[PDB]
C-alpha cells in the first residue's frame, strides 16, 4: 500500500500527538492504576518473585541455578534507554515489551526474562503493571542475592503501544560510526538527544569504541553516555561494578547461529526471538552478546569480588568463542564457577568497559575507594540503582506503596511539604483583583505563568510551575524567560504575596508558585473581559516554593526551552524545521493537535511572544482573548511570501493592494498550510466559534497549569 | 529518523483501528452533527452558493464568468473515489480536503474550488460539514445552470484525518500498466478492491487506456471502473454526458509549467498547489489536466448540445497545447464560446472517453436514445447524480434536511417502515425462553446472529442485521454463512415467530430480523449461564424485514465475507496474510484493537467457527462464555509449530510430553505473537479478568448487533 509518508516523506507528522487514545487502551475509562496498586499485596508478589529466581524452566535454563543476573540486566535495560536531553526512554512506561525495544540487539534474550514473569503477571493482573514488575523483579533479584536496596516505588501505569522516539537515523542495527547516518561528528560528539553510541545499544559497545578494545578510550564513551542518562562518575562506577558483581555474559558459539529478533520471528515463536542453532540453543550453549565473561567467584551472591579481581590481576586480551574481544587474568587459578557443570572452573574475565573502571584516571580513584571501602560501594550502588530505576517517575507524589524511601534526594527536584491552610475561592478572587490592580498587563501575566508551567515534560514528568523554580537559578536567566521583564513581574507578585500573607489569620498563606499561576489566570480572565466576555479560569492551590539549595542547577539545564513555538521562540538555527519542533514540544506538554492549535492561537493574541515580536500577532486587539489569529490567518485576501532577509519569516500583504498587514514565522503559517492543522484552524476561525474558542483556550491553559499536580491525582 | 515500519515493514499495522480518536477531533465528545445540521438554514446556504457561482475571484478567475463547471467537477471527484469492493472512498467523509486526495493529479485545481468555499464554510461553521458542502455546492451549480436535481440529503459528518485506504502499490503518480506494482494482470483485469486504472486517477485516463486514444478500448475501462463504483451502463452514459454538458478542461500550455501539488508545496502557498509559470498561470491560461476541450455552445447552461455534437460531427485526432490527445470536429465552424475573450470562438472538441459513448456498441444505443429523448437523459442524469453523491451515505434513516427525496431506490438497500407496536422486555424474555426451549444450540444461535450482523461495513454503511437479508438471496447461500445449517436455524426461528405473532393482540408482531438478533442474545446468555455467570445481554427491537425485491442480488455480492477471522474462515488463498485481513474486517466493523481481541476470543469458545473447526477453540468447555481462549493461548507450557501439510495451520503441543493439545490458524496465533495484540490478550488472560472479559464481550457483541441501527441514532 503506498502511503502518505511515501509520497510526502517530509510533511509534518501529527500522529505522535494522538498516540495513547482511549481506543487502544483495554482498560475502562475510569481505571485508575494507583488505586489498583495500592491494594496489591506487594509482600506476596515479592515472595513469588523470590521463589521464581531459583525455579529453572527447561526452555531457558537458569545459569548457576539462579535467574537473578538475567533479571538485573532486564531491569537495568528497562531503565537504561533514558536520555536527559528530552526525558524519553526509561522504565516508566514498560516500553521494553513493545517495538522497537523488545527487539534491540542489546535486549537479546530479555524476551525470555519477560516470559518467565508471565505467571506472576497473570496471577496479580491489573494490580501490578508490567512497568512496575520489571523494576520490582530486579530489586527482588538483588535482595535474594544478599544486597540491600534503597527502596522501591510503584505507580508506573502500563502503556499499550510504542512511544514515538527518535533513536537515531541509522538503518542498520549496530552500525559503526562514520556511516551516512552517523550519530557522531567532530571530535566524537554524539548528536542530541541521543545517549547511546550505536543504534540498538543501551549505552556503549562492550568490546570498546567501534569495537576497538582500548579501555581508556572506552571510558570516554562510558562517561559521555552515562552523563546523557543523568549519571556522574561516582554513580557510573557504582552501577557498572554493582551490576557486574552478578551473573555472566553469553557467547558460547558464533553469532551467526542466532536467528531473527522477536519482531521478525515467525508467528509460531509466540513473541520470542533470537532462536539459536548452536547446540541446545540455551543454557550452557546460550548466545546473547557473543562475549563469554563471568566476573566473580560467587555470581549469585553480592560480594566485593568485582573490584578484588579488577585490581588483583593483570589482564590480557583474548577472544570469546564467538570471536569478540574480552580480557582474561592468565596468571590466575581457575576460581570462577561454571554456570552448569560443577566439575568446571574458569579463570577471571572482564570486558574492555570493565577495565575502563581501572585504567581511566578519574574512574580509578573512585574504583579504588570502592575497592578499599566496599560498604561505600554498596551504599553508592543502592542509591544509584534507585535513581536509575525511578529517574523518570516524576514528583515523589506519584510514588506508591510501602517501600518508598523517606530520604528526599536532590535529583527528585523536591517540593517542600505544605503545612498550612490553603487559600479558598474568595481569597483567589481577592488576589486576582490585587494582581490586576497592580498594573501588571495581560501580556506580562500570561507570559510569566506560561514560562513557569511550560517546562513540564510528560516523558519523565519533570518540570512545571510547582516549586516556583522560575525565580531561581537557572530558570530566571533563561533567554526564553526574558530575565529582566521576569524579574520586574516577580518583584510585583512577591509584594502582593507579602501583603496578603501578612494580613492573614491562623496560618493561611499563599505560595509564590501558586500566585504566579493565579496571576496568569487573572491575565487570561482580563483578556476575555477585554473581548467582552466574563469567564472564570479554574485554579487549584497547593503548590509550594522550593529553595535554591533544593535545586540542582546543572540538572535543570536540560529543561531550558531552546525552541518554544508557543512563544514564537527559537534560540538559534537548527537543522529541524521549527514546525517539527512545535509538535515535539506539544508532545512533551501532553497536548493533542486541537489543544496545540487553540493554545497557540490564543497565546499569540495575548502577547506571549518572546521579545514582544509581532510575528503571528494577527489581531488589532492585542491582549484580548479572541479567535483573531485564526480568522486573519485563513483570510484569502492576504497573500504570503518569504522575506529576502530571512526565508523563515513571511510577509502577509493585501492581495489587491500590496499593503503589508502581518509578519509570521513557519510556526504561525503551518496552521494555514498543513492539511490537518488547517482543518483545525478552520473550526476555531468560523463565525460560530467565539464561545468554543474561549472555552477550549481556558481548558487547555488550565491543563498546562496543572501538568505537574500529581498531589491532586 | 528510523521507525518500526522501517525495521519490520511486514509487521501487522494496528494504527488503522485507532484513527478518528477523540484526541484528533476538535469538536466536543458530545457534538452531534445531525443536530447541528437540522438547525442550519439550508435555504440561506443555497442562496450564498448561488451568489458565489458568479463572484469571480482574481486569484482563480471563473471560466465564462461562472464557477458551476468547476464545482460540478469538484463534487463528482469527491464522490468518485468510491469502490464497491470495500465501500471505502466516496464523498461521505469529506476526504478530498486531506492527503492524499487533495494532491491527486486528477484533483488538480480543486484546491482552488475548495478555497472559494471557505467564506461560506466559515459563515455557517459547524452546522454544515465540508463533506455536505462539497456535494451541496455541486447541486447548486447544477441548479444555477438550469438543471433540476433529484434531491439532497445532509448528514455527512466531517472527519479530521486521512482514512487508511489501499489506493494501489505504485510508487509513481499516473504510472501506466505493466510496471513492478501493476494493478493489472491478465486480460486487463484490475485488482480488487481498486476502481481506477492508474494511481491518482478517479476512474480512467481521458486520453485512453495507458494513453492510447482508442475510444473503443477506453469504453472497456470506463465500464469496468464505473461498475466498480456501482454504476451500470445507463447510469454511466447519463453521468459522463451530463457532466460534460457543462464547463471545460484546461490545458493552455505545457504541463511542465505546473509545480508542486499541495502536500509538496511551500508553506507560503497556504494549502494550495499546482502553481503555474505559464503566462498568468490561471483563467485563460489555466493548466489542469493538459487537455483543452469545451464541449457545448453554452457551457454554463443545461442543454442537449453534448449529444448533438457527439453524433452530428465526425471526429479527428489532434493534440492540445500541452501535447495531450483529444478530438476535434471535422469541418466544423467555430461555434463554441471562449471562456474569457468574447471575440473568439472554437470548433467543437471531445475527449477519447466522450467518443466512447458513441463508438462502444452498447453505449451508442443508450446515447442515441438520450439524443432522441432528452427528457429521458435529464431524468437519468438526475437519478444517477443523486446516487453518485449519496451511494456511501448508508440507510435512509441517516438522510437529513428538507430536500431528501421521498422515492425509495433499490440501491439504498431499503428497509420497510415499521407500522406496529414493538415487543417489550417481557415479550423479549418470553421469546428468548422459546428459542432456548426449541433445542437450538449456543453455537447455532451465536453463529446465525454473527452471520446476519457482521455484514456491516462503516465505509459506506451498508450491511448489518436490519432487513433479515440473511434469509434472502444471496446471503442465504454464502459459504461463510453455512447455508444448510443456516436454513435449519431460520426454519426453527420462523416457526417461533409465526406462533408468537399469531398469539398477539392489537397489531404487535416481531420481525424475523429482530428475532435473529434476539436469539443470538439468548445464546450469549445461555453461554454465560453455562460458565456459571448471570448476564443480561442488551436488545433493542425495531428492525424490519426487507423483501427479495428490495434486495439487489448483484449489489449484495460485494458484501460477501471471503475472509472472516472472527469465524476462522478463509474462502480461498489470498496474497495478503490472514491476520492482515482480520484487521481490515475489524476496521470495517468499526472495532478498536481491544474490541477485536475480546470479540474473537469469545466467538472462538462459543462455537462460532465455520464448519465447527477446532482451530483456536482453546477451551475444554465449548459453548460457555469464558476467557479460556486467552489463558490457554498464553500458556508457555505449550509449544507451537506449523504443520507439514499446511504452513498456515499450527499444532500446539505440551512442551514436556509432546502430546497434542490444540490446533490454530494465523488468525488465532497472531494474538500470542504481535507485541501489541499480545499485550491485550494478557489483560483478558489474567486471573482477575473473567468478569471484565464477560462484560467487554457483551458490550462489543451488542455494538456489532446495533451497527446499522441508525433509527435509534
Ligand atoms: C558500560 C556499561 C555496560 C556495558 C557495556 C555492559 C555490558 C554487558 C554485556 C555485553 C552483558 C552480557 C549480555 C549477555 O551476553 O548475556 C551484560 C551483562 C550484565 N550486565 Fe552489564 N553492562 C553495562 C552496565 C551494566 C549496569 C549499569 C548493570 C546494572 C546495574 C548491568 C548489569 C548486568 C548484569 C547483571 C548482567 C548479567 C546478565 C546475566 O547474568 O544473564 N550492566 N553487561
Ligand atoms: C470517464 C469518466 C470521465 C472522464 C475520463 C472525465 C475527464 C475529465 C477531464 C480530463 C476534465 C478536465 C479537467 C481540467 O483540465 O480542468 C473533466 C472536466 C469535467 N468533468 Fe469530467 N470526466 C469523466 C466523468 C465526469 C462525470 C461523471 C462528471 C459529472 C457528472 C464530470 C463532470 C465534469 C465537469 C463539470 C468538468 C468541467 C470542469 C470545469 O469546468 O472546470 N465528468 N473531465
Ligand atoms: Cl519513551
Ligand atoms: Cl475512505
Ligand atoms: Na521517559
Ligand atoms: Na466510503
Amino acid at each position: 500500500g503506498t502511503s502518505n509518508r511515501d509520497w510526502w516523506p517530509n510533511q509534518l507528522d501529527l500522529s505522535i500527538l494522538h498516540r495513547h487514545s482511549s481506543l487502544s487502551d483495554p482498560m475502562g475509562k475510569d481505571f485508575n492504576y494507583a488505586q489498583a496498586f495500592e491494594k496489591l499485596d506487594l509482600a506476596a508478589v515479592k515472595r513469588d518473585l523470590h521463589a521464581l529466581m531459583t525455579t529453572s524452566q527447561d526452555w531457558w535454563p537458569a545459569d548457576f541455578g539462579h535467574y537473578g543476573g538475567l533479571f538485573i540486566r532486564m531491569a537495568w535495560h528497562s531503565a537504561g534507554t533514558y536520555r536527559t536531553a528530552d526525558g524519553r526512554g526509561g522504565a516508566g512506561e514498560g516500553q521494553q515489551r513493545f517495538a522497537p525495544l523488545n527487539s534491540w540487539p542489546d535486549n537479546a534474550n530479555l524476551d525470555k526474562a519477560r516470559r518467565l514473569l508471565w505467571p506472576i503477571k497473570q496471577k496479580y493482573g491489573r494490580a501490578i503493571s508490567w512497568a512496575d514488575l520489571l523494576i520490582l523483579t530486579g530489586n527482588v533479584a538483588l535482595e535474594s542475592m544478599g544486597f540491600k536496596t534503597f527502596g522501591f516505588a510503584g505507580g508506573r501505569a502500563d502503556t499499550w503501544e510504542p512511544e514515538d522516539v527518535y533513536w537515531g537515523s541509522e538503518k542498520i542495527w549496530l552500525e559503526l560510526s562514520g556511516g551516512p547516518n552517523s550519530r557522531y561528528s567532530g571530535d566524537r560528539q554524539l548528536e542530541n538527544p541521543l545517549a547511546a553510541v550505536e543504534m540498538g545499544l543501551i549505552y556503549v559497545n562492550p568490546e570498546g569504541p567501534d569495537g576497538n578494545p582500548d579501555p581508556v578510550a572506552a571510558a570516554r564513551d562510558i562517561r559521555d553516555t552515562f552523563a546523557r542518562m543523568a549519571m556522574n562518575d561516582e554513580e557510573t562506577v557504582a552501577l557498572i561494578a554493582g551490576g557486574h558483581t552478578f551473573g555472566k555474559t553469553h557467547g558460547a558459539g558464533p553469532a551467526s547461529n542466532v536467528g531473527a529478533e522477536p519482531e521478525a520471528a515467525g508467528i509460531e515463536a509466540q513473541g520470542l526471538g533470537w532462536k539459536s542453532a548452536y547446540r541446545t540453543g540455551k543454557g550452557a550453549d546460550a548466545i546473547t552478546s557473543g562475549l563469554e565473561v563471568t566476573w566473580t567467584t560467587t555470581p549469585t551472591q553480592w560480594s566485593h569480588n568485582f573490584f578484588e579481581n579488577l585490581f588483583g590481576y593483570e589482564w590480557e586480551l583474548t577472544k570469546s568463542p564467538a570471536g569478540a574481544h574480552q580480557w582474561v587474568a592468565k596468571g590466575a587459578d581457575a576460581v570462577i564457577p561454571d554456570a552448569f557443570d560443577p566439575s568446571k572452573k574458569h579463570r577471571p574475565t572482564m570486558l574492555t568497559t570493565d577495565l575502563s573502571l581501572r585504567f581511566d584516571p578519574a574512574y580509578e580513584k573512585i574504583s579504588r575507594r570502592f575497592h578499599e571501602n566496599p560498604e561505600q560501594f554498596a551504599d553508592a550502588f543502592a542509591r544509584a540503582w534507585f535513581k536509575l530505576t525511578h529517574r523518570d517517575m516524576g514528583p515523589r507524589a506519584r510514588y506508591l506503596g510501602p517501600e518508598v524511601p523517606a530520604e528526599v534526594l536532590l535529583w527528585q527536584d523536591p517540593i517542600p511539604a505544605v503545612d498550612h491552610p490553603l487559600i479558598d475561592a474568595a481569597d483567589a478572587a481577592e488576589l486576582k483583583a490585587k494582581v490586576l490592580a497592580s498594573g501588571l498587563t495581560v501580556s506580562q501575566l500570561v507570559s510569566t505563568a506560561w514560562a513557569a508551567a511550560s517546562t513540564f515534560r510528560g516523558s519523565d514528568k519533570r518540570g512545571g510551575a510547582n516549586g516556583a523554580r522560575i525565580r531561581l537559578a537557572p530558570q530566571k536567566d533563561w533567554e526564553a524567560n526574558q530575565p529582566e521583564q521576569l524579574a520586574a513581574v516577580l518583584e510585583t507578585l512577591e509584594a502582593i504575596r507579602t501583603a496578603f500573607n501578612g494580613a492573614q489569620r491562623g496560618g493561611k498563606q499563599v505560595s509564590l508558585a501558586d500566585l504566579i499561576v493565579l496571576a496568569g489566570c487573572a491575565g487570561v480572565e482580563q483578556a476575555a473581559k477585554n473581548a467582552g466576555h466574563a469567564v472564570t479560569v479554574p485554579f487549584a492551590p497547593g503548590r509550594a516554593d522550593a529553595s535554591q539549595e533544593q535545586t540542582d542547577v546543572e540538572s535543570m539545564a536540560v529543561l531550558e526551552p531552546v525552541a518554544d513555538g508557543f512563544r514564537n521562540y527559537l534560540k538559534g538555527k537548527y537543522r529541524v524545521p521549527a514546525e517539527v519542533l512545535l509538535v515535539d514540544k506539544a508532545q512533551l506538554l501532553t497536548l493533542s493537535a486541537p489543544e496545540m492549535t487553540v493554545l497557540l492561537g490564543g497565546l499569540r493574541v495575548l502577547g506571549a511572544n518572546v521579545g514582544q515580536s509581532r510575528h503571528g500577532v494577527f489581531t488589532a486587539r492585542e491582549q484580548a482573548l479572541t479567535n483573531d489569529f485564526f480568522v486573519n490567518l485563513l483570510d484569502m485576501g492576504t497573500e504570503w511570501k518569504p522575506t529576502a532577509a530571512d526565508a523563515d519569516v513571511f510577509e502577509g500583504r493585501d492581495r489587491a493592494t500590496g499593503e503589508l498587514k502581518w509578519t509570521g514565522t513557519r510556526v504561525d503559517l503551518v496552521f494555514g498550510s498543513h492539511s490537518q492543522l488547517r482543518a483545525l484552524a478552520e473550526v476555531y476561525g468560523s463565525a460560530d466559534a467565539q464561545e468554543k474558542f474561549v472555552r477550549d483556550f481556558v481548558a487547555v491553559w488550565n491543563k498546562v497549569m496543572n501538568l505537574d499536580r500529581f498531589d491532586l491525582a
